[PDB]
């Protein structure tokens, strides 16, 4: 777990998929999911070594997780530590959106930080940490009681 409530991001590289400005509010947004029931407090930053640096990657791109194309795996995430520790990676040979087309970047992201911030997954399919990919309306979104569970348990 981190042993500290500031914590900085850093969008390394912008999908194609998707506007600037959307990546930057859905990676925001999802953050604050994760604010909204800790002490956390999280910042983009744009120059130097954040804490979780977040990346659009394809195949083999330098960790030992390399991605598998369109499907399948979408993202993957580090727990928390130093160097790639919190790390959050999305495949790039996804079609990153907004909305349902594709495959929903704030959704995802909101799972992949839970991982950046110590969460495993879940066996429930409520859960925003269950592995599997669904839309749910992005307005419509709530973290489980079992998300904010595990999460208070890590961090409240
Ligand atoms: O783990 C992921 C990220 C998607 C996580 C699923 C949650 C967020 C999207 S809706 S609920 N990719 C590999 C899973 C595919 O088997
Ligand atoms: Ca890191
Ligand atoms: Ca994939
Ligand atoms: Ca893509
Ligand atoms: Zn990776
Ligand atoms: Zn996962």
């Amino acid at each position: 777990v981190w042993r500290k409530h500031y914590i900085t991001y850093r969008i390394n590289n912008y999908t194609p998929d998707m506007n600037r400005e959307d990546v930057d509010y859905a990676i925001r947004k999802a953050f604050q999911v994760w604010s909204n029931v800790t002490p956390l407090k999280f910042s983009k930053i744009n120059t130097g070594m954040a804490d979780i640096l977040v990346v659009f990657a394809r195949g083999a791109h330098g960790d030992d997780h390399a991605f598998d194309g369109k499907g399948g795996i979408l993202a993957h995430a580090f727990g928390p530590g130093s160097g790639i520790g919190g790390d959050a990676h999305f495949d790039e040979d996804e079609f990153w959106t907004t909305h349902s087309g594709g495959t929903n970047l704030f959704l995802t992201a909101v799972h992949e930080i839970g991982h950046s911030l110590g969460l495993g997954h879940s066996s429930d399919p409520k859960a925003v940490m269950f592995p599997t990919y669904k839309y749910v309306d992005i307005n419509t979104f709530r973290l489980s009681a079992d998300d904010i569970r595990g999460i208070q348990s890590l961090y409240g």
